[PDB]
């Protein structure tokens, strides 16, 4: 069921880095990763948690839609693009926290414990502040719970509301060609160490959808763009992309 393939290791190690990516072959129902225990070691999910933040907002009507502003609070923060309105859609691309954390709030405590331990995401503790736990609280999940996580979400499985799970899926939008479609959201954690970055999601084919999750250490923010550039790499070996 599941292949280790340390060969992809170079992809790291060439750019000075550790880290793990886990692929899903939907089709095949079979995984793959270059570090077994790597992929199911459990970390804050930081900004991925937008995923299931947003599900969870559209759910109960706290986000009425994917054209909702939600204004700026007139806060300057040292992120240029989260000084402006943003709806959904917007929110998610520029990982937007200040408009997620008041998500939270109108959520509430106990509806967000209950709705992840409806999704079985990850171990479901939502221990800490409800406006950030998912950065510095006591919420962790693996890579590989990301993947069934969103293997749920792919089929409308999880237990919102099929438009919320669609509205979500249109808001991770990444890319798209001809080749394939990108669906997926990035994350970086900096206040529990060890510091790292995530890109969780999948790539949409004609024929299969290869689901992915990858984290990788992040000691400065110098090396970002190397989530989806090592991922990519991978997916290249891999031939799923050109």
């Amino acid at each position: 069921e599941w292949q280790e393939n340390k060969s992809w290791n170079a992809h790291f190690t060439e750019h000075k880095s550790q880290g793990v990516v886990v692929l899903w072959n939907e089709n095949k129902q079979q995984g793959f990763t270059n570090n077994l225990k790597r992929a199911n070691q459990a970390f804050l999910p930081a900004s991925t948690f937008k995923i299931p933040n947003s599900l969870i907002a559209l759910d109960l009507g706290v986000v009425k839609d994917e054209h909702q502003v939600f204004k700026w609070d007139g806060q300057t923060r040292d992120i240029a693009t989260w000084n402006r309105d943003h709806n959904l859609i917007t929110a998610m691309k520029y990982s937007v926290v200040p408009v997620y954390q008041e998500f939270a709030r109108q959520i509430g405590e106990a509806r967000m414990s209950k709705m992840l331990h409806a999704f079985d995401y990850g171990n479901e503790d939502i221990s800490g502040n409800v406006d950030s736990f998912w950065l510095d609280g006591g919420i962790r999940i693996s890579a590989t719970e990301q993947i069934s996580f969103l293997r749920k979400l792919y089929h409308n499985k999880l237990h919102v509301s099929e438009r919320s799970q669609r509205i979500v899926k249109q808001a991770m939008l990444t890319e798209a060609n001809g080749d394939y479609i990108i669906r997926a959201k990035t994350g970086y954690s900096t206040r529990i160490e060890p510091k790292i970055g995530w890109w969780v999601g999948w790539v949409e084919l004609d024929d299969n959808v290869w689901f992915f999750a990858m984290n990788m250490d992040m000691p400065t923010s110098d090396g970002l763009g190397l989530r989806q550039a090592i991922t990519k790499e991978v997916l290249k070996q891999e031939k799923i992309i050109p």
